[PDB]
């Protein structure tokens, strides 16, 4: 239920969370699901997607 | 290996990927792992984290 940071992370956007090695973090369950880095074969664009919006082919 | 979008998604940041219902998307494996929404019990802050940076307590 609780995770521990193994490394320091500095936020790169307004939406990520900065944290330091050793911090205790809990996961927030939400409707979007885990986010994945994805490439659209249809548009050519690439970026993160909410995994509850997609399904395997 | 290939996923299909079930819904339309509009990007909210410079890092997410917009796509339309029906688009075919492939997952990009990378060092960060899936991203999770997380709450730091230590700082109080909340946002997305790269899951390869943490481990269960």
């Amino acid at each position: 239920t609780t995770f521990v940071a193994l490394y320091d992370y500095e936020s790169r956007t307004e939406t990520d969370l900065s944290f330091k090695k050793g911090e205790r973090l809990q996961i927030v369950n939400n409707t979007e699901g885990d986010w994945w880095l994805a490439h659209s074969l249809t548009s050519g664009q690439t970026g993160y997607i909410p995994s509850n919006y997609v399904a395997p082919s």
